[PDB]
């Protein structure tokens, strides 16, 4: 567990995205190496798995002597990260100690000590999975059909053709569709080797989105009864990816 | 007995419809060639309330046979709040028994909203013999409510030829607010004999509500009758309260 | 009569007694022709608050019998939050027991607020051998207050020739803010002796609550003694606390 210095611009845009992770995730272990670094865990439930990538790329200061791996209490991490302004830097650094030093430098200096915890890691890795369609859409509209949905059903299916993505969850009486063709906005682009439909639980769906921002490009990917997976850029560099189990 | 009614705004008539439901929970609206109108009574039979919405305001308004549909205003409310200010709004009804909501912007969303029967009763809006009239700031008429509230439960409102007194009182603590033609909120007077009335917050609150701090707001009244309080909507819409008075 | 007095912006008016209702219950103010003076304790004793009004400060200053009224700061605080940051404010005391406080823009709105007996105390503001003064942005002490707040209790205040900084120490945790005067957050710093305190962050959270970001704030402290807070409104007014070190 050696010492390494982690320097990132924007102290804010550093939270959001610790943000929209811990909400389904309590403790993560993250991987530390020359190329940058990366998060893998599963919430609770075993229905989510999230990924997380941060190349070196992003860090305006990148200081890692040998590659480790530090264990963090994500709701702590994000207390802390709360406090960061939108013009802070964020500096992330560890000693001999067993602690994660972070500070944010701006109008002050305020730096924390963070305990590290022990995580006992899963045997998790990102499969490649024969998703038939693909779906790049402005998070406003993702964002928008999840509440929409949720004021009639539990689940949302989700139906991609040729020509248009259709998000649609029925309730006893109650139903709502929202649909999107290449003529509009909120839809950048739209790729289906066959029709393919399925079904995801919307709680599930509320919390992977709820950091989202409004304008980020946000990439859909599944197949009939397959996981769903979901990705945005950090930086067009990072990446933050989440698999979700299909509702059966 | 289709019809498709547009409207350009979706989020200002989710703020219209949202004045009218915070007294009312259930309503028939008369779709007309002329336009969409609703009449309804709050609960306790204290309010009434008359929302008349003509052709003119709507971008497009197709009605084959004058009809009456029954709406949940909460199921409706909640519906309508998912507009966006630069959406485009589309009522329309098909051959079942559906409301189809549709708002049209970065994408198409489509809700469909079940109608119900309503009992519908002699709900008129007489003409009473008003002897004041005064003409406001939605400003003016929500901080007096908010004033009031933290004093007591009754507002009395006092017109005489120069001056419009809201007033309100406690046990201890004491409230008014008064205006003359020469303060920036009262946009217009017209006094025909010194008029004297009380109302109660309670209702007086959730008539103003949702009114726009810059919105004009027509008060009539007369001693110990009805308060009508109009705003126009589009200034071609109209929605009217009528409101009991206190003993 | 007794007085008349004046001050253009109710809302900046009401932000400065929010900030002193924070800790405070009642006091009494004594109306001078000099001006408006304010001394009260929290309920525990441990905080000391000051606020001193100029009558430079006041568009109208009349006060034809010196006295000194007690108020409920909370009824006060409340009433106060009614004005708008482009109303008037005006405090009358007629011959009665009231105190008559009006807002003056969109209209004019009259509130009674009852007098009330507060057994004053004589309170001294001493003058005390503080080692060290700070200058400092209201956003800087108020993030250090809440970035404490998630590791301890108390925070120590250390002033160097060089340095200064706030350090709050957990079970576990850790957090230490820094300030040189080549960080913008410090705009000043005067350090006769290198200082050593500790203060109750609960009550320092109140103390900064009502400062705003913007905001210029001056500490004095010295080892194991009070901590004297003040700011400045409008260049000549000036509230000050004073916070008992904490064992």
């Amino acid at each position: 567990h050696m010492p390494f210095e982690i320097v990132f611009d924007g102290a804010k845009e550093f939270a959001d995205l610790i943000a929209t992770a811990s909400n389904l995730i309590d403790e993560a272990a993250f991987k530390i190496t020359e190329e940058g670094v990366s998060m893998r865990a599963m919430d609770p439930s075993r229905v989510v798995l999230i990924d997380l990538n941060l190349p070196e790329s992003i860090f305006s200061k990148y200081e890692v002597e040998e590659p480790e791996t530090i264990g963090i209490n994500m709701d702590h991490f994000k207390k802390i990260l709360k406090r960061g302004k939108s013009k802070d830097t964020l500096i992330l650094r560890k000693g001999d100690e067993n602690f994660l030093e972070i500070t944010f430098e701006g109008t002050a200096k305020r730096t924390f000590r963070l305990p590290l915890i022990d995580v006992e890691e899963l045997e998790l890795e990102l499969p490649e999975l024969p998703f038939t369609a693909k779906v790049v859409l402005l998070g406003e509209v993702l964002k928008e059909a999840i509440k929409d949905a949720s004021l009639v059903s539990d689940s949302l299916k989700f139906i991609a053709k040729e020509d248009e993505f259709t998000m649609k969850a029925e309730g006893e009486t109650n139903e709502v569709e929202i649909k999107l063709t290449l003529e509009d906005e909120g839809l950048l682009d739209l790729e289906v080797e066959e029709e393919t439909r399925s079904a995801y639980g919307i709680s599930y769906l509320a919390d992977m989105v709820k950091g989202i921002g409004k304008a980020d490009e946000v990439t859909l990917r599944f197949g009939t009864e397959m996981p769903l997976q979901m990705d945005y850029f950090i930086r067009d560099e990072g990446k933050l990816t989440f698999l979700l189990a299909p509702r059966v």
